[PDB]
């Protein structure tokens, strides 16, 4: 794995956009060969998203010829709800970057038949030639998207149950009662995820320390879904100083002296201008 | 993965029963089209492997289109000594149920040539399209079959030397006595198991508490094999209350939580009858 | 896995040799079927190596027909530069036996694309039909190669930083001093070596026990990567007791008990003498 | 130990208070005879005290003979600080009951000689006879009272840093921003609270259920000073359901079979009504 | 610790009557010195009390000086019930020794005020200059006596409230049936053993060994009582190989290591004889 | 307990050496107020001492009225042999020094009747009315004098036979010979340095970490002795920067975070000239 370590959240929000960016017009996407990218939800990515649109409304970046496929979506939540990933997604990033509306792809929670949805979710992103990029978080438990504790470290998307940890972190977002968030969820599967030429996970906050260490300290174990990446060929996890709280000592001071290389990654930072 | 909790030993085994009852029913096996179940031995089944017998009798479901592969069998024991794994299918489920005798697959503990016969083990589970639904349990040192600790974690079926827990846990046995129970045996392997494409396991009693813990709640590790089908894309995991005592408060309730979803697999409960005339609207 | 275990280093040391002529005599390489062997450098194979030495100059063994891919070589070394491990496997191997030159190959670290030297590595392998058998050691942090902990455990060669741990413990082959030794080593990858039919760990000492147990009696971890031979089907392991501290009795007793069954690999003891 | 568990927040805060309760009134405290009890301040001990505040104000309880000494107060807050310790036990709970003024004890956070203060406060206890009963809590960390991790578990009252962890919990206290909570605190012991003739942990909340996990299921270890405990006489935790989250099942069981037997500390309820 | 290891029961069992045996002879008991002795039941000592036996049988050893104090015994049940404690202790030992019945001491499950009998217990052994060496076992759940999981470390003699593991236990010993097995017994506490001048643990048997571990490999803690004697100044670990497979190989290579200096406390072996 | 993080090697001995100094001064040992000091020998505190030298050279300290206190020596070996502990100390330390023969004390390990050598040497630290500040280190087994790994943690002063690592590490001292290393060493026990008022523990280099690491973040445990100073109410670790490799990040910047703090330990630096 690649570990970037910031010093904070904004400065972890910065590298994982200037990242995304560089990769972006590297790959110079065009009408037969566009980039496609995984996305996530949640205030985690959302000083990512606010970078990017900056680049954006600067004229250095263009997603034009980008194809984007979210990791979920709430189950029977209506999808203009404001607490929807479809709203989240439309009002904090789509509305406000040049990205073609249907080339960006959002589970349907209210679909007649969820399993089928799911199914053709896959398809979707089969036909689009897999996902280049695939940007995630991790939750308090461990998780990748939906794919809660106990979750099969192979699976592809599906219906997920919330867990307990889940269910209490986002209660604030409806109105702070528990029962008022929905059960359940469409997620793409940790294998979804796993089959991304590469995935860069965001980590920020010391609620997320345990997490972090059990996902790269421990080993492989579908009680913590996010572990699942050690057997990923190319995994970036970018998370700021707090997050690493619960790492050993020599972790961190080998991934600090990587720095240096790592920052090669963004810095030139490209732009599509000239 | 699917954790199936019920309260006791009796539920456990039925759950069991009625959702390979229902698989079978639905999936509707026939002369082009066998479906194929891998299965276990031991008193963990038993129950099982009793209620099934009832639903055959009952004239509920049949095994005239069902091929059977066993995960294991002792080595060098004689096949139709009482506690050969050969004895325990025959006695306590072939002979009473309808499945044909060449559909069913057993391990030879006594053949010459061991590694030969776990290759052909093999090559019978391919010429059959593979396993629908693996059936098995799991040790007190948290064994599948007897892939037991430090045992490939991709490996097929071959021969394999006893661990100490298998030989105690099994010296009942055999007089109760040690050096009795036999050395070596053959099993398909944790790969073998790995390619069905669903697996259930039956987890039952406090003697296995701390394994099941080892293999769901701590990671992949080859030294408690079942922890292998962490990377399985679907399996099932039933267990009574005694099985839960080492895992965390939290997962059990997550669980337990479910129940009502995962009910919907064994309710209803399908049957080869014909359908009731009597149906209206 | 298969878990070895001989009274002292000269005893493991002598075993793995045994092992390597048997497999090499019993497959029988020819000039339309060579026999690709993975080797490891450092003082633990040294004994392996001067046996395998005394074989041929015996008339017992020939390397004729064998190909050798090295798992690693020090980035910015001079090729003959006397700690390089060209020069290690020239001095203590090579020069002794009858392997032709064009059949042995060692990751050139002074190469100015280095990703594009490990990538060609790689198709060396595909070329000459992957790897029969590699043979390899264990890092005291658990490496395997230089798959430092973190490292992906289904990664292909490339570019990797040294550890604190691999530095300290290779700081004696210059002149002491841990500013001189090499920043970075091209190394094959975890994957790379799980691609091998056959996987051999030659681990001698109580300074690797720690790390012994954490590969074996631990699950699947990128912290530990030899740990990912958990998951290979043919993985053998060879110690000497002083290997084995950290290991349980009941893991020790269980393999000591294979022990007769398992020398029957090395017992008859063939030669190419008829 | 004795572990109590209740199903929901208000049942777990009512069975401590009806604890209290029934302990002082057979206690029977008088003019030479007092009651002193250790205290806790925090969201968790609140519904404890307004239960208790309920009892008195029905005249089923008096604390007219009874002595607190609350278990710390932070350093540099002025006393009347609507945040001060001080404070939080006037307003909730010291202002609404009968006990006399000069009977209640609280660390002076604002003293200009700190270890001086915190001396006098064990002279203090020692005076009063020690400590009949110390209600307390436990850290997100583990920790009793203010014995971040990492303290002496057999330290006495004394000065200590706050950690991150109690930073971060306590920032909602100081308008969400961590840059205000008070940098150190004066903090009896775990010695301090060992030396109590009881002691009583509430914890209520999944939050809190990692840490309830490391004090009772691990062993005493100064990094979760809660786990101290283990090694007193007479100590009784109380939670509600979701602080057993990370609890094996068979422990819970157990204490929830050995609920019939610990009721009776409850049930019959007393009251000085005659 | 001392950890003397035995290659079988019976080894084991002699080793321990051996031991005992010097210890008592050298301690030269009289009418105004006696040897106070803490035993255990079960079949673990079944071993030991035969050779005692044996020993007295042969005129080389005397328990006229001698008194006992067991461990618990079972609440509820008949005192001359064949399954209590009481008789346990008759048949397999006292009856066929010249122990005075005044001086064995066996806590009376049937006393109507249960916590007095607990108390009167203390008072003897008080009275009595207190326990010279005390006998033991070890349960699957690592229990001193019946200090179930989750017992103060410094417990004191007191009623207990059997756990799940030591009911499937013992269930055998109750028509295999759980519920006929007593749900509560007298047990002394850990702080009750601790207080023993020297304290002797005899483990046998592989379903022990999980439990040894605990005791001595992990730490002090209160869910594997016998963990309470790595802080005892002289505590002896007499068991069989089996008993040993979960522990370290370099911790039992150092024990049996020292087996020679060990033996020297049963060899040679002393006799009242003149 | 209080972790002094230093760079390197040279600055840990420093401040180790610097605040001995200043309790040496700050007591004002005199004719009837001795300062007593316990010792321990080895490389790791050879810096330590190297100041001491230079700080009493340079006329700031004076050990006239010191009493030290050895924790170890080696049984068997001469007194004169180079590496007794007698020859370590009075050729690295006392033969610099204006400390007085007579009131420098180190056990005897030639005596004999050893336990009785044993017994004498804890008469002598009650005669001096006890140990003011024991210095100490930590085995790469975690040990605190010679109490090896199952060593009771209550101790007093008796005779050890060495572990493993004990041997492997001070072969070195004995041309690199194993079975050169003296068996048996007399050495205080966990009990004896418990008892001292202060204790601070040296630990430079990273084949240490692990050791700290078991020492201090995880519980008390007979297995690595060091950690029974959890249970201190005045323990200092003095460390460099290698020694935490094995720690947690948070626990590391906690301490760090408090090191302007503890630099007031050293800062200002006192000395005896007026
Ligand atoms: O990230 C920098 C690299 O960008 C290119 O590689 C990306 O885009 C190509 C499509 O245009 C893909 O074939 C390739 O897999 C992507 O990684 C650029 O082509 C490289 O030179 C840069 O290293
Ligand atoms: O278990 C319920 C499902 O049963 C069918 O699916 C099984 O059987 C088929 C063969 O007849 C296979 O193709 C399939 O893979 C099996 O799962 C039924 O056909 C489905 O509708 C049910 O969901
Ligand atoms: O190691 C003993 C075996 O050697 C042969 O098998 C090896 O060599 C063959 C090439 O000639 C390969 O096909 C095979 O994969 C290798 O394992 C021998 O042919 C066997 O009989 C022995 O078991
Ligand atoms: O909690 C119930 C018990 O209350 C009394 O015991 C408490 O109060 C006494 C002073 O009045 C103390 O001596 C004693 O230590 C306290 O526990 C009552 O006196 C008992 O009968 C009850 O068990
Ligand atoms: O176990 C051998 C030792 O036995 C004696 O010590 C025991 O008995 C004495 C009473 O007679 C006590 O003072 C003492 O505490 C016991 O240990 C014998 O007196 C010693 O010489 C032996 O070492
Ligand atoms: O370390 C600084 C302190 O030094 C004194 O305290 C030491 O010396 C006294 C006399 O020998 C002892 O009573 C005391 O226990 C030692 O700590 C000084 O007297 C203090 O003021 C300083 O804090
Ligand atoms: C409503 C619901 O929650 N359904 C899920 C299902 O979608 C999933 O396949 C299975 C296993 O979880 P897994 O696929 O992660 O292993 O659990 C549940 O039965
Ligand atoms: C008689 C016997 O016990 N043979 C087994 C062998 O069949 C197995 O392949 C190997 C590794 O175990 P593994 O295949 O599980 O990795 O161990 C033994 O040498
Ligand atoms: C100079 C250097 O050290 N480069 C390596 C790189 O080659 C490797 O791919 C990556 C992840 O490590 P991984 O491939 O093992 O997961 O880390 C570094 O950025
Ligand atoms: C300002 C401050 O934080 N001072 C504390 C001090 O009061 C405490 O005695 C010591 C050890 O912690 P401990 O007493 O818990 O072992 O740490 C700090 O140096
Ligand atoms: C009937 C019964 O089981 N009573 C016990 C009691 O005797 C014991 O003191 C307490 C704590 O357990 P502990 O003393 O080991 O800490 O638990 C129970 O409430
Ligand atoms: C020669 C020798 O090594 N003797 C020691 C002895 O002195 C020590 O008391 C006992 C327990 O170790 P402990 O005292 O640390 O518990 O072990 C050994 O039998
Ligand atoms: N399923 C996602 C959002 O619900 C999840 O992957 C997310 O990364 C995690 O729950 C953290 O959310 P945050 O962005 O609110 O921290
Ligand atoms: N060897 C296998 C038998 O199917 C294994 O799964 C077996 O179930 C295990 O040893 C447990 O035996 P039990 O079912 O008798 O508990
Ligand atoms: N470069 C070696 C790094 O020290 C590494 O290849 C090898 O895998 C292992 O460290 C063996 O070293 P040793 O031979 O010195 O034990
Ligand atoms: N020092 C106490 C309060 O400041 C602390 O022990 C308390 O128990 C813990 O921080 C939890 O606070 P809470 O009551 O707000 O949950
Ligand atoms: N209650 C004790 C017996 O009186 C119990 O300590 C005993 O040591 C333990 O349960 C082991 O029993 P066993 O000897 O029957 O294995
Ligand atoms: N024998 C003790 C000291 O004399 C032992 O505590 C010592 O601290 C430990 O062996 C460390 O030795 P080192 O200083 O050589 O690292």
């Amino acid at each position: 794995m690649k570990l970037i370590i910031l010093e904070h959240y904004s400065q972890a929000s910065e590298w994982a956009a200037k990242y995304i960016r560089n990769r972006i017009i590297q790959f110079n996407p065009g009408p037969e060969k566009y980039f496609t990218l995984g996305l996530p939800t949640g205030s985690t990515p959302l000083g990512c998203y606010k970078k990017l649109i900056e680049y954006y409304k600067n004229g250095d970046l263009s997603f034009k010829y980008v194809k984007t496929f979210n990791m979920d979506e709430y189950v029977g939540l209506p999808r203009d709800h404001p607490e929807s990933y479809h709203s989240f997604m439309w009002n904090n990033f789509f509305k406000h970057i040049d990205i073609h509306p249907e080339n960006t792809h959002i589970l349907d929670g209210n679909a007649v038949d969820l399993q089928a949805e799911c199914d053709a979710f896959e398809e979707k992103i089969k036909a689009a030639g897999g996902i280049e990029l695939f940007v995630g978080g991790i939750g308090p438990d461990g998780h990748i998207a939906f794919n809660e504790p106990g979750s099969s470290l192979v699976s592809r998307t599906r219906v997920k149950t919330l867990a307990m940890d889940t269910i209490l972190a986002n209660a604030r977002f409806f109105d702070g009662e528990l029962t008022k968030v929905p059960t359940m969820a469409l997620t793409v599967g940790v294998g979804t995820v796993m089959d991304a030429r590469e995935v860069m996970i965001l980590i920020t906050g010391a609620h997320k320390a345990f997490a972090l260490y059990k996902a790269i300290e421990e080993g492989v174990n579908h009680m913590w879904t996010v572990s699942a990446f050690q057997q990923h060929p190319r995994t970036v996890f970018v998370c700021d100083e707090d997050a690493t709280l619960e790492l050993k000592v020599k972790t961190v001071k080998y991934f600090k002296g990587l720095m240096l290389v790592h920052n090669k990654l963004v810095d030139p930072l490209y732009s599509i201008k000239e």
